[PDB]
């Protein structure tokens, strides 16, 4: 008994016949013929597009020519139906309006199908519970995130959307951003370093710059430390208070209000932290979808990869990174995954990481769009003069070349600042 609007479909086709220039507008809201419920209208529309795909004016004459060629001129109702579409509407000025109706009715049908797909998957019982729930959620979430079902999208549709976007997440580090640009939609980004190098501190800075400055929602999978503590660290770091040394009864009335103010700014940030300790890939996916749909979220951080479970430790990690790459794509947002490195990195004179070091943790390099390492000279040389300086080595990216960019690191309250 599927939702549709025969009148709106007719008005759309009819108003295109009255003025083929509305086709611009209409194709925006109705990119794919599948939007049309009536088999007939779907054939008509597909032919009207091909006529634009050939650049020849779409009217009552050329449409019959194109249809009868393919053969459906009678299927669609003859040129008499075509005639009726013309007169059944007095203007072309409302094209957009009727298209919005047709577009919306389709989404409902699209949802009906996705839901029915989930329902059919549960009955079958083929595949583990995790796999069922994963596909069920992917289908449903696709209805809201993808504009069509079309397997291969036409360039015209694609160009329209990219151009629409260029008439209108960043790391926040001005010099790094120059080198790598933004962390693109649907990308896996990897921050890898030896433990205690400051990946988390680094990641949380990005999280704050994105959420507080750019105003983009950011979800954190804090697999290692509990949410409560991660929150204390952000407050205390910002407010310049070493919570590990300084006790409560040792706070000045001044710097106390100071962290209440730092706590005020943080409290308004759209940062969501999930600290469930031992998540599988499937679980992270399932949670991500719930998070992303309940909240405006443009960034996800996994801290850190090696603490995730499997359903060979290299192969589990490689299956995880692959699944995260997929997730990023499915949601159209960047995902940061933090990664630990082997002691292997340290068994050589030049103790700084390089892309090669990653093949030790499986085929992870292949699925990461960006790879950034963190090296500090203080880590392997208590004396050595590069104290306050930390270096971020872009091992792999697509917006520019490789390169080491340097930032300030104050070990005191564990922060990263521009140079």
């Amino acid at each position: 008994i599927p939702p549709h609007s025969l009148e709106a479909e007719q008005s759309v086709l009819g108003s295109i016949l009255l003025d083929s220039d509305v086709m611009d507008e209409v194709e925006g809201l109705l990119p794919s013929p599948e939007a049309f419920y009536a088999e007939a209208h779907r054939k008509i529309y597909a032919a009207m597009q091909a006529l634009r795909s050939q650049g020849r004016p779409v009217d009552l004459v050329t449409l019959s020519e194109e249809l009868s060629r393919r053969g459906q001129l009678e299927e669609v109702g003859g040129t008499a139906y075509l005639l009726q579409l013309s007169e059944a509407t007095p203007t072309a000025a409302y094209a957009e309006h009727y298209a919005r109706i047709v577009a919306e009715k389709w989404t409902l049908r699209r949802l009906i199908q996705a839901a029915g797909e989930a329902m059919r998957l549960a009955y079958e019982e083929a595949g583990s519970l995790d796999e069922i729930l994963d596909t069920a959620g992917k289908k449903i979430l696709e209805v809201a995130l993808t504009k069509t079902d079309t397997e291969a999208r036409p360039m015209r549709e694609l160009v329209h959307e990219t151009f629409e976007h260029i008439e209108a997440v960043r790391t926040g580090f001005k010099e790094l951003d120059q080198l790598i640009g933004t962390l693109g939609p649907g990308s896996l980004n990897i921050i890898a370093a030896r433990p205690a190098m400051g990946k988390t501190a680094f990641a949380l800075t990005i999280a704050q710059n994105a959420a507080l400055k750019e105003g983009v929602g950011v979800g954190i999978y804090s697999l290692e430390m509990p949410a409560a503590q991660l929150t204390l660290r952000m407050m205390c770091s910002e407010a310049r208070i070493d919570m590990n040394r300084v006790r409560l009864g040792q706070l000045t009335d001044r710097d106390f209000s100071r962290l209440v103010d730092v706590a005020s700014r943080l409290s308004e940030a759209p940062i969501y932290i999930d600290d469930t300790p031992d998540l599988t890939l499937m679980e992270v996916r399932a949670r991500a979808r719930r998070l992303v749909s309940q909240n405006q979220v443009g960034l996800i951080i996994i801290d850190y990869l090696q603490l995730m479970s499997g359903p060979n430790r290299q192969q589990e990690i490689a299956a995880i990174s692959r699944g995260l790459k997929a997730l990023a794509r499915e949601l159209g947002i960047p995902i940061i995954a933090l990664s630990q490195l082997s002691r292997a990195v340290e068994a050589r004179p030049n103790k700084r990481p390089m892309l090669s070091d990653l093949r030790e943790s499986g085929s992870i390099e292949q699925d990461a769009d960006l790879v950034m390492f963190i090296y500090r000279d203080e880590y392997y040389n208590p004396h050595s003069e590069k104290a306050g300086i930390a270096e971020i080595i872009v091992g792999k990216q697509r917006n520019g070349p490789t390169g080491t960019v340097e930032l300030q690191f104050h070990a005191s309250h564990v922060r990263f600042n521009d140079l």
